[PDB]
C-alpha cells in the first residue's frame, strides 16, 4: 500500500511508541483497537500481517480519532512537505514541526499524559482548535466501553479531570484574544484551518459540543458578526425590516462592509442569514394570515383561487421539506427535529382537509369536515410561528425554560386527573341516581369538573340539575342525598385551586431557579444552530422556493448532463495567516504566563 | 351637537386614564413605593414576553374557534371581533360557556350534545387545551419570571431609587 | 491592543478610588453627622461653586449615592433643613 510508503520515519516512530505502549498488560489502547472494527487504511469495513504488525499506523489512528470526535469529523494530513525537494521552501520546516507536534499531541492524549500534551500543545500551532478537539476526545474517551474494567479505573477518572483542564485552557486563550483585540479575534475565529477539512473553529466547537466555549461573549460577538452579513450598520430588527421593505432607499444610504459595488453590497445584504430569516418569518406570517382568512371565510361550491394559492404554497413547503429531508441531511437526522415533525403534521393536516374538501365540493357537510380538519392546521401553524422566537434574546430562554417546565406540567396533570376522575364519577353518579349509562353520562363526568377548576363553578346549573326548589340554593330537594354535591365540590376546589396549582407555583420557582443558566447555555447552542441552519437556507422565501428548487434543478443541469459546474473558494493571505498564528502564539504565551502566576498566587499553593 | 359631546367624552377618557396614571409619578418620594415602581419597570420586559407568548395561543384558538362554531358564514368585521374578543376574557376567568352553548345551537340537556353540526362539539376540547395553555402554563411562568426578576434586580432598583 | 492592559487595570484602579471615596465619607460618618452635613453642603470654589452631591450625580457614582450619610444629607436637603 502506498499510504504506508508515503509515511515518513517520524510516523514509524509514533507507531513504534504506540506498539510499545500497547505491549503493556491491561492497556486501554489494545482494547481500543480490538473494539474499533476498522481497517488498516482507516475505513470501518471491519492482510492479517498488516492487521497485526502495522495496525497502529498513524492514518488508521487519525481515522479512529476523527470517528471518536464526531460522526462527520475528519482530519487532513499532508506528508508531501516531508520530502527533501521541499527543503528550500519557506516555512516547510515550521509546517513539519506543526504536523509532527499535532501527531505527537494526539498520541499524548492517546496515552493520557497531561504535561507532554501541554508541551506539544505549546509548541504546536492552531492551539484553540486542538484544545477543543482534545477536550472532546478525552471527555468522550473517558466515558467509553473500551475503557471499561476496574484496572483502568483511575485513568478513566482523572484524565476526565485533565479533559476539563483543556476546556478551561481553551477558554482562556479566547479570553487572551478578548484581552487583546476583538477584531483580531473575529479574524481568528472565521479562519478555516486547512488540516480539519477547511472548517471554522465555531463549527469545531459545535461538533465538539463545548457549551462552555460557546457561552463565551467573544464567541457570541463572532456569531452576531456571522449574523447580519458582517455589515455593521443594520443590526436592529425594525431597521432590518425597514431595509428589507425599502431596499433601494436604504442600501446606498447604509454603511459599507459604483454600480458593481452597490450590487456587491446588495448581494452581501441578501446573503445574510438574518435577511433570509426575516424573509422566512414574513413568508410564514403571510401564510398564517392567508390561511386564517381562508378558514374564517366560507368555502364556495367550487374550488376557489385562494385554495389554489394555498395548494401551491404548501406544495412549495412540502417540496422544501422533502428537499431538506432526502437530499440534504438524511431521514434519521430530519426525524429527530421537533419542528420538522410539526411541519410534517401540518402538511398532513392541510392535505387531509384539502382532500376532504375536494372529494365532494358541493356538499356542505364535506365543507364542515374540511373546516374541522383545517382548525388543526390553524392551531399547528400558529404554534409553529413560535419557532421563530429563538433569535430573540428575551424569548429563547423562556422557551427552553418552558420545555424544561413541561415535566412539572405533566406531573400536575397526573396529580389532577385523580381528583377530576374521582369527583366527576362520584358527582355525576350522585346527581343522577336513576339513570341508564350512555355517552352523555361520560361527557357529564369529563366536562363540568374541569371548568370548575379553571373558575366557572357552575352552580345555578347544578341547582337546576339537582331539582332543588328551595329559596336557599341547596334546600327542599327531592333526593335527600342530593345536597352533598356542594361538599364534594368544596373539597374538590380545595384540592384543585388551593393545593395542586400552587404546588405548580412552587415547582416552577424551584424549576426556574434550577435550570435558568442551563437554558441560557442551551440558547447559545441553539443560537449557533439557528445561524448555521439559516446560513445554509435558500435565498428565496417559501412560495418562490420551489422555483429556487428549479434553480437547484439548474444545478442538476450543472451536475451530470451538461457537467459545466464551476465553483471556487476564497483563499486567505499568507501574511494574515502568519499574523493570526503570531497572535495565537502571543496570546497563548500571555495566558500561560498569567495562568502560572494565578496558580502560584492561590492560597493553597 | 350631542354626537360632538360623545366624541369629546370619548376623547377625554384618555385624558382621565393618562392623568390618573400621571398621578403615579408622585410616588417616587415614598420609601416603600419607589423601588416597586423601578421593579415594575424592570418587570415589564417579562410582561411583554408573556404577551408575545400568549398572542400565539389567543390568535390560533380564536381563529380556529370562531371558524369552527361558524362554518357557513361570510367574512365581516364581526367575525374578527369574534376572534379577538371572547378568547381573551376566557383567560382572565369568564369562560363564556352558556353563550357558547347558545351560539353552538346544541339542544341537549347535556351542555354539548344533540347539536346540528357534528363537528361543533370540539369547541370544549380547544377551550380545554387553551385554558391549560393559558391559565396553567404561561401565567405561572410569569410567576417564576417575576420571582427570578425581583430577586435579580431588587438592590439595583434600590440604588436607582437613591 | 498595545494599550490593552492600561485599558483594563487602570479601570481596576478607578474602582479603587471609588472605594477610597466611600471610606472618607465613612470616616466622616465615623466622626460627626453634623460636620458631614456641613461638609457635603459646602460648595467648592474650584468647580464653579457646586456642592459635592451634584458632583456625585454628574459623576454618576451610584455607590456614593447609596450611602446612608449621603441620604442623611439629601433628607436634610428635603424639608427646608
Ligand atoms: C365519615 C364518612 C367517611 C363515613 C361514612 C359516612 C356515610 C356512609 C354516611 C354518613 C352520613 C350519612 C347520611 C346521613 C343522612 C342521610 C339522610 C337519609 O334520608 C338518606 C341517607 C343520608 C344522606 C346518609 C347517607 C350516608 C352518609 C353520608
Ligand atoms: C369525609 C370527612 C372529611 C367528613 C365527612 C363529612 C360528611 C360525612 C358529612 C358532612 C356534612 C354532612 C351533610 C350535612 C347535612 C345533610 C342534610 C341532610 O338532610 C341529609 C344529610 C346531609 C347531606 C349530610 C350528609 C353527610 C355530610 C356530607
Ligand atoms: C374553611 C373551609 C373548610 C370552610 C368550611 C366549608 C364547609 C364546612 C361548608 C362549605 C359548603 C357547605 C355546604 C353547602 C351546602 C350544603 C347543603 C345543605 O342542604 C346541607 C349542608 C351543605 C352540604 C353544606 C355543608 C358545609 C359545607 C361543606
Ligand atoms: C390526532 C389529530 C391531530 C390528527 C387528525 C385528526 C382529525 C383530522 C380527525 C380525527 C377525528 C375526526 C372526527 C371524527 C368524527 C367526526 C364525525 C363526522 O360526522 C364529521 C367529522 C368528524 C367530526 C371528524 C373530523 C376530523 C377529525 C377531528
Ligand atoms: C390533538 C391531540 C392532543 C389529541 C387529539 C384529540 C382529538 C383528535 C379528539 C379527542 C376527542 C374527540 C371528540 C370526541 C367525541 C366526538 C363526538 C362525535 O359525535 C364527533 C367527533 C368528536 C367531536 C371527537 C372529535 C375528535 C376529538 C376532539
Ligand atoms: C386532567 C385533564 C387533562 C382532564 C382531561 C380533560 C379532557 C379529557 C376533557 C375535558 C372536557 C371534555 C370535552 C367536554 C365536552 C365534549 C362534547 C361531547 O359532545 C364530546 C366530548 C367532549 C369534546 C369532551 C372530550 C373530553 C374533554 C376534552
Amino acid at each position: 500500500i502506498t499510504a504506508l510508503d508515503e509515511l515518513p520515519s517520524f510516523a514509524l516512530a509514533i507507531e513504534e511508541l504506540y506498539k510499545r505502549e500497547a505491549k503493556k498488560p491491561h492497556s486501554h489502547v489494545q482494547r481500543l483497537v480490538s473494539l474499533s472494527n476498522t481497517d488498516v487504511l482507516g475505513r470501518h469495513y471491519r492482510g492479517r500481517d498488516l492487521a497485526n504488525t502495522r495496525a497502529y499506523n498513524v492514518l488508521r489512528m487519525d481515522q479512529i480519532f476523527a470517528r471518536l470526535v464526531s460522526k462527520d469529523f475528519s482530519v487532513n494530513r499532508d506528508f508531501t512537505i516531508y520530502d527533501s525537494k521541499y527543503d528550500k521552501v519557506p516555512g516547510i520546516q515550521f509546517r513539519r514541526t506543526a504536523q509532527a507536534s499535532h501527531m505527537l499531541f494526539l498520541w499524548a492524549i492517546c496515552l493520557d499524559r497531561f504535561r507532554m500534551a501541554r508541551h506539544f500543545w505549546l509548541i504546536g500551532d492552531q492551539s484553540i482548535i486542538n484544545a477543543l478537539v482534545a477536550s472532546r476526545i478525552l471527555e468522550r474517551l473517558s466515558t467509553h466501553r473500551a475503557l471499561q474494567g476496574p484496572h483502568l479505573a483511575e485513568e478513566r477518572a482523572k484524565m476526565q479531570h485533565n479533559a476539563k483542564k483543556f476546556e478551561e485552557l481553551a477558554v482562556g486563550v479566547l479570553g487572551e484574544c478578548h484581552g487583546s483585540d476583538s477584531h483580531m479575534a473575529s479574524e481568528m475565529l472565521h479562519s478555516k484551518n486547512d488540516m480539519f477539512n477547511k472548517k471554522n473553529a465555531i463549527n469545531i466547537a459545535y461538533d465538539a459540543k463545548s457549551l462552555a466555549f460557546l457561552s463565551h461573549p467573544a464567541t457570541q460577538s463572532v456569531i452576531n458578526a456571522d449574523w447580519y452579513g458582517h455589515l455593521k450598520s443594520v443590526t436592529s430588527f425594525w431597521a432590518v425590516l425597514f431595509a428589507f421593505f425599502f431596499p433601494f432607499f436604504v442600501l446606498p444610504f447604509i454603511n459599507f462592509s459604483g454600480a458593481h459595488r452597490l450590487r456587491r453590497k446588495f448581494a452581501k445584504f441578501y446573503s445574510a442569514p438574518y435577511t433570509r430569516f426575516i424573509s422566512d418569518l414574513l413568508s410564514h406570517f403571510v401564510l398564517c394570515v392567508v390561511t386564517s382568512y381562508f378558514v374564517l371565510d366560507k368555502l364556495e361550491d367550487t374550488i376557489s383561487a385562494i385554495e389554489w394559492i394555498l395548494l401551491v404554497w404548501f406544495v412549495a413547503l412540502l417540496l422544501e421539506e422533502l428537499r431538506q429531508m432526502i437530499f440534504c441531511d438524511g431521514i434519521a437526522e430530519y426525524i429527530s427535529d421537533t419542528w420538522n415533525r410539526l411541519d410534517l403534521i401540518m402538511i398532513t393536516l392541510f392535505f387531509v382537509g384539502f382532500f376532504t374538501h375536494a372529494s365532494d365540493p358541493s356538499n356542505q357537510d364535506s365543507k364542515v369536515v374540511s373546516k374541522g380538519i383545517h382548525a388543526f392546521l390553524v392551531v399547528v401553524l400558529w404554534l409553529r410561528f413560535m419557532r421563530y422566537y429563538a433569535l430573540s434574546k428575551n424569548l429563547g430562554p423562556k422557551l427552553i425554560m418552558m420545555m424544561e417546565m413541561m415535566k412539572d406540567v405533566s406531573t400536575f396533570v397526573f396529580l389532577l386527573l385523580i381528583f377530576l376522575i374521582g369527583y366527576g364519577v362520584a358527582a355525576q353518579s350522585l346527581l343522577s341516581p336513576d339513570e341508564d349509562f350512555s355517552s352523555r353520562t361520560f361527557i357529564g363526568v369529563l366536562f363540568r369538573p374541569y371548568f370548575q377548576i379553571y373558575g366557572e363553578l357552575f352552580l345555578d346549573d347544578l341547582n337546576s340539575e339537582a331539582n332543588c326548589l328551595g329559596d336557599t340554593p341547596f334546600t327542599e330537594c327531592s333526593r335527600e342525598t342530593v345536597r352533598m354535591v356542594p361538599f364534594f365540590l368544596a373539597v374538590y376546589i380545595l384540592g384543585s385551586n388551593v393545593l395542586l396549582v400552587n404546588l405548580l407555583i412552587a415547582m416552577f420557582n424551584d424549576t426556574y431557579m434550577k435550570v435558568q443558566e442551563a437554558a441560557e447555555d442551551l440558547w447559545r447552542k441553539q443560537n449557533y444552530e439557528l445561524c448555521a441552519e439559516y446560513k445554509d437556507r435558500p435565498f428565496l422565501p417559501a412560495p418562490f422556493i420551489l422555483l429556487a428548487h428549479v434553480h437547484m434543478l439548474f444545478m442538476r443541469l450543472l451536475r451530470l448532463c451538461g457537467v459545466h459546474t464551476q465553483e471556487h473558494e476564497k483563499i486567505q493571505d499568507d501574511e494574515t495567516k502568519r499574523k493570526i498564528t503570531t497572535f495565537e502564539e502571543l496570546n497563548t504565551d500571555k495566558f500561560l504566563r498569567r495562568w502560572e502566576r494565578e496558580r502560584q498566587e492561590m492560597l493553597e499553593a
